[PDB]
This record gives structure tokens, C-alpha cells and sequence, in this order.
């Protein structure tokens, strides 16, 4: 039904779907295995991610669907993005082809990685070292930041950044997921809560959650709370605070404290992004530079 693009059309034969991987609030991810998606090697098997319409599909969550994959061709290749790597829509379903990352999204993976605790008795020369460093993390918090500075120059808002919309790879490298969604900004509950705990108003900023403004300095407010959550290991932010409170500490200027075993320039750059103002917030650009820095000088 929808036309035939030869540039990223994929034969749906040489898709074989495997376990689904989550939900949204349109359409689901589905891993799996394909063959020849290297027009040169037609029998190389590759495993990938496929997004589709799930079966209460509205003409609201094609469109959507649909709209996802017309952005998906625009913004092009990037390390630090999931990239689009061909769709189905001819003969059958609605399928989206993007990369497939092995180790989950960026909060899971931090907090399946938090240190032994004191209980866990010393057995080894390292059972007091934990699978996280801090120049890895900062190596993680630089990655984001040159996917998001990307997708900045492709003129893309992401409108939700967050540790749980950024995946992590087979080798430990950060792609920043669902970035041109359509997120329904008009219409957001701002009490709702995910099935994981998630309170996705806890990631806006002030002039997207009270003015419904969304700017490329908004995805930098939210890249502040990503930076948070790196050095929480997974943690959520402002703690133990309900949304209603939420709003009037927010109208006061209040801010997240400094976590613990979090060095002093990172807390800075979290500060810096949480800036009332949107223009005094540093751009993606400065922040790919600062955290440069930061990782060159521990990476002996
Ligand atoms: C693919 O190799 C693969 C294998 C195991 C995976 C896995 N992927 C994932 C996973 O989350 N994969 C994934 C998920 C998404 N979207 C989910 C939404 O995230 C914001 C996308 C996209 N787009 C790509 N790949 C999990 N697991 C097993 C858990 C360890």
C-alpha cells in the first residue's frame, strides 16, 4: 500500500523474528535475524531489531510509525545513533529494520554493573572491583553527547533523552534510540508513571513542562539528568519526590544535590545544564569538548 522505496526496501523473507524486546506508546521492537542485509553477502546472517505496529494499530500509530521511518532516512549514519538499516512495506506489515543492541538500554546496564556491596565476602584479588570505572563512564556521558550533537546538526529534537533511550552495544558504545518520535506534546500526563517506575516528567525542561517549548537546549536539560543518572549508576532522579512537588520546587529553582563519588567537574557540567535560562546552558557541541577533556586526562 505505501510506496516502494528500492533504497531501503528489504525482502520481509529474509527477516526470521526472534524475542520481542519492549513496548511503547506506539508500535513494539521485535529482535531479529537477517539475511543479506549486505546486498553483498546475500547469505550473511545479522542480527538487528525490527519495529512494527502492534495489533491494536490505530491509523494514528501507523502515521506515527510511518513518520519515524520518513525521519529515520533523513537523519542518516551516525556510531552513537541507532541507525535505520531498511523497512518492509510492500506485501505485509509495517516494518522498520534499525541496529540491534545487545546489552539493553544505558539504565539497566549501569544498574546490573553497581559495585559489590559490604556484604559480599573477599574471594579473588578483586572483589572489591566492580565492572564500572569512572573513565568509562564519562567515556558513556561522551558518547551521548556526540550522538545528540548529530542529531542536533540534522536539526532533530529528541524531547525525551534519557538513560533508558540510550542502548548499549556489544562493545560498550552508546546509540541514542527513538529520537523522531512523535511524542504527543500537547497531551502529555504529567503524573503518569511507567511500569518500570519511569516519571518521564522528571527529564523536561522548565520550558517544555510549563511553556510546551522544545528546543535542542530543552534535549540539553535532559542530557544533565542523563549525566545524573551515569554517575547514580541508574539511579532516578530527584529522589523520593513526588510530581506534585515537583512542579513548585521546580517554579523555586531547586536542583538535584551532587552524588556521592561524583567529582566536582561533572556535578558542574549537571549544574550548567539545569541553567534557568536556555541560552546560558552549554550547547551539545561544548559538552562533546568538555567531556572530551575530562576523558583524555584519565585515559593514560
Ligand atoms: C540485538 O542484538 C539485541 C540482543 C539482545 C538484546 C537486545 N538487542 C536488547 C535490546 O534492548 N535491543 C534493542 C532494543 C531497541 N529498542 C528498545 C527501546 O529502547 C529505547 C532497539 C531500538 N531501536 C534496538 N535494540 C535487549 N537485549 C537483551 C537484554 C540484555
Amino acid at each position: 500500500d505505501l510506496p516502494l522505496d528500492p533504497l531501503w526496501e528489504f525482502p520481509r523473507d529474509r527477516l526470521v523474528l526472534g524475542k520481542p524486546l519492549g513496548e511503547g506508546c506506539f508500535g513494539q521492537v521485535v529482535r531479529a535475524e537477517a539475511f543479506g542485509m549486505d546486498p553483498a553477502r546475500p547469505d550473511q546472517a545479522s542480527t538487528v531489531a525490527v519495529k512494527m505496529l502492534k495489533d491494536n494499530a490505530s491509523d494514528k500509530d501507523l502515521a506515527d510509525l510511518v513518520s519515524e521511518m520518513e525521519v529515520m532516512k533523513l537523519i542518516g549514519r551516525h556510531k552513537n545513533i541507532i541507525n535505520l538499516l531498511g523497512v518492509c512495506t510492500q506485501e505485509g506489515p509495517l516494518y522498520v529494520i534499525v541496529e540491534c543492541a545487545a546489552k539493553g538500554n544505558l539504565r539497566e546496564f549501569l544498574r546490573a554493573r553497581r559495585p559489590p556491596g559490604p556484604d559480599l565476602s573477599p574471594d579473588g584479588p578483586r572483589s572489591s572491583e566492580g565492572p564500572l570505572s569512572f573513565p568509562v563512564l564519562v567515556s558513556c556521558a561522551y558518547q551521548v553527547a556526540r550522538g545528540m550533537q548529530y542529531l542536533e546538526s540534522r536539526k532533530c529534537i529528541h524531547r525525551d533523552l534519557a538513560a533508558r533511550n540510550v542502548l548499549v552495544t556489544e562493545d560498550n558504545v552508546m546509540k541514542i534510540a527513538d529520537f523522531g518520535l512523535a511524542r504527543g506534546v500537547h497531551h502529555i500526563d504529567y503524573y503518569k508513571k511507567t511500569s518500570n517506575g519511569r516519571l518521564p516528567v522528571k527529564w523536561m525542561a522548565p520550558e517544555a513542562l510549563f511553556d510546551e517549548v522544545y528546543t535542542h537546549q530543552s534535549d540539553v536539560w535532559s542530557f544533565g539528568i542523563l549525566l545524573w543518572e551515569i554517575f547514580t549508576l541508574g539511579g532516578s532522579p530527584y529522589p523520593g519526590i513526588p510530581v506534585e512537588e515537583l512542579f513548585s520546587l521546580l517554579r523555586e529553582g531547586h536542583r538535584m544535590d551532587r552524588p556521592p563519588h561524583c567529582p566536582p567537574e561533572l556535578y558542574g557540567l549537571m549544574r550548567e545544564c539545569w541553567h534557568a535560562a536556555p541560552s546560558q546552558r552549554p550547547t551539545f557541541k561544548q559538552l562533546v569538548e568538555a567531556l572530551d577533556k575530562v576523558l583524555l586526562a584519565v585515559s593514560e
